[PDB]
């Protein structure tokens, strides 16, 4: 492959002439020649040549082939700025993400359509089952009902998949409830640091929600850790406060468990419709959420409309920054057992009833049950 | 629980008076009284009472508890219309999805942040490690560096998780390359229907891309199945055509494999920067994509700006309708083996060299090797 040139492969059925024009402008601007080719079976050829360090600088194809190319080490990992990545839909980036790395730029989403001649057939059939009859009608006019590519499985697949054909089954992401990471070295280091703060009287083991809030809001302490709901009381307070990213530990960002405030309907409630009505039509509106939010801030609401408006708040922006650095909380049943286990571990380690090692090791065992 | 009333539980730290006001409006509109309560330990109480068929009509909590509630059969499965579901961010719906069912309405996302008093501390510490020193300084002023709730593990967890603490390890959703669904009854039914169309001379097994396109564009056939790239040639043709949803089979929507045309960069290319420049700055622009699109339509482009403009096209709308009913293609290496397997099966079944059963059974084995 020549340096200071760009060779592009794209399939013949796509607008390679249009791409070539983009190449002409690139050449005009940069003096770098851009050669667009559409070889036969380019998608089969590319691996073969690319293995040998030869072939095009850029290959165009549906993403489905690229995992294979990546796995063979034929694709360079792409590194677009976050700014650029935001310009494309995330699901298209998912298509080109292989083993965590981006391996291609998404370009366009292609799906088969039923294309019909309005002059022969003003209302196309809504079922496949109608087509034989339609064909009978049309054959009497020396026409046929339907013809499409039967050589490529891509074209016949929609009908094959229709009643439950699939390629490979997608396994849901499970949670390993035997993989507990409370007693690993990361947890130990973190908690040890916390215990050390207490030991050096920088913090008091006795501190609870009330004490912490009152101390911060009385301007007795420089900083607190708390969620959106807390802001109301700080606004009440004469304290001029900022809401920011959590501090790093060992150069890693603090990783808060993210909650989704959520409204469940009692299975035993005879008022399910009413519950549905209230939540859907009253609470989950700009007006409803604003009412709650005005009392105590919710944070980043789940309703897109109001959230967009709320996101202007730098406190909410900080909320979301910390959210992204942290993890959404599992909703599995074992979560309560996990919480209880860590609660006890922290308390006992902080109070000095137990060492960090022993406390966490105990939590490990408790959380696993 | 009493019918024709609504009892709501929400934690005391959230804005329950504001919620109550939403309840007052609901009552005004519907005459249904809404009682908002904030019991102590409501999250522990709810399961207890709910088991007995009693408790609030609606329970509010972070999603983390709801899996547990669901598992105990305390929550009614919620059924919002797709229209409503689109109004909330999907990741919040994920939080409330348990064993495939929605079990709660997501309300708002909460994350702990560092809150600091700008008047005491204009620049908050970017690391935990600075805090001891900061505290020393502040104690000499009769203040402390940090105080927060140590009694709830939620507050200490960010530091514990920071350096690699985790609850339970989350296993990413795999693709099972041993679970192949080409020879299931849905695939058999679909392909059988196709073979039957050929057997009844409604279609010719020999029909390929060229033949199909030429036939439709010459107004010889009522319908073809094809992608956006095909439209150019039909516009050229005097044919008056529409682009629509694929027909249903056995009252199921056709499920086309969705491809994302994507551009990968050759790992062996010395021109990687140039490739990056061209793709990012020339192709993936309104202008670049318009150039390609004008030659042969791309469909729904991945670039948000241009896509929004393109979406006005009813052909693209139909494209997206079909896309949503179908599935994005896996990008895994085994995809090529899958395609090859189906290609052969279809050809052999259509040509009549093999029966649908034998062809698909063979494809099954070939796809899983
Ligand atoms: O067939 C033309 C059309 O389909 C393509 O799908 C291919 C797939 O990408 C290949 O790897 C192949 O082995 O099987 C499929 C067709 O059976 C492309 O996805 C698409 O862009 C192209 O226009
Ligand atoms: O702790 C109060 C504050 O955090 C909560 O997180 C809880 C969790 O929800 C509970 O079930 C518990 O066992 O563990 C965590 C605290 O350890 C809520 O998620 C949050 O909204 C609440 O305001």
């Amino acid at each position: 492959i020549e340096e200071g040139k760009l060779v592009i492969w794209i399939n013949g059925d796509k607008g390679y002439n249009g791409l070539a024009e983009v190449g002409k402008k690139f050449e005009k601007d940069t003096g770098i020649k851009v050669t667009v080719e559409h070889p036969d079976k380019l998608e089969e050829k590319f691996p073969q040549v690319a293995a040998t360090g030869d072939g095009p600088d850029i290959i165009f194809w549906a993403h489905d082939r690229f995992g294979g190319y990546a796995q063979s080490g034929l694709l360079a990992e792409i590194t677009p700025a976050a700014a650029f990545q935001d310009k494309l839909y995330p699901f298209t980036w998912d298509a080109v993400r292989y083993n965590g790395k981006l391996i291609a730029y998404p370009i366009a989403v292609e799906a088969l359509s039923l294309i019909y001649n309005k002059d022969l057939l003003p209302n196309p059939p809504k079922t496949w089952e109608e087509i034989p009859a339609l064909d009978k009608e049309l054959k009497a006019k020396g026409k046929s009902a339907l013809m499409f590519n039967l050589q490529e499985p891509y074209f016949t697949w929609p009908l094959i998949a229709a009643d439950g054909g699939y390629a490979f089954k997608y396994a849901a992401g499970k949670y390993d409830i035997k993989d507990v990471g409370v007693d690993n070295a990361g947890a130990k280091a973190g908690l040890t640091f916390l215990v050390d703060l207490i030991k050096n009287k920088h913090m008091n083991a006795d501190t609870d929600y009330s004490i912490a809030e009152a101390a911060f809001n009385k301007g007795e302490t420089a900083m607190t850790i708390n969620g959106p709901w807390a802001w109301s009381n700080i606004d009440t307070s004469a304290v001029n406060y900022g809401v920011t990213v959590l501090p790093t530990f060992k150069g890693q960002p603090s990783k808060p468990f993210v909650g989704v405030l959520s409204a469940g309907i009692n299975a035993a409630s005879p008022n399910k419709e009413l519950a549905k009505e209230f939540l859907e039509n009253y609470l989950l509106t700009d007006e409803g959420l604003e009412a709650v939010n005005k009392d105590k801030p919710l944070g980043a609401v789940a309703l897109k409309s109001y959230e967009e408006e709320l996101a202007k708040d730098p406190r909410i922006a900080a909320t979301m920054e910390n959210a992204q650095k942290g993890e959404i909380m599992p909703n599995i049943p074992q979560m309560s057992a996990f919480w209880y286990a860590v609660r006890t571990a922290v308390i006992n380690a902080a109070s000095g009833r137990q060492t960090v090692d022993a406390a966490l090791a105990a939590a490990q065992t408790n959380a696993r049950e």
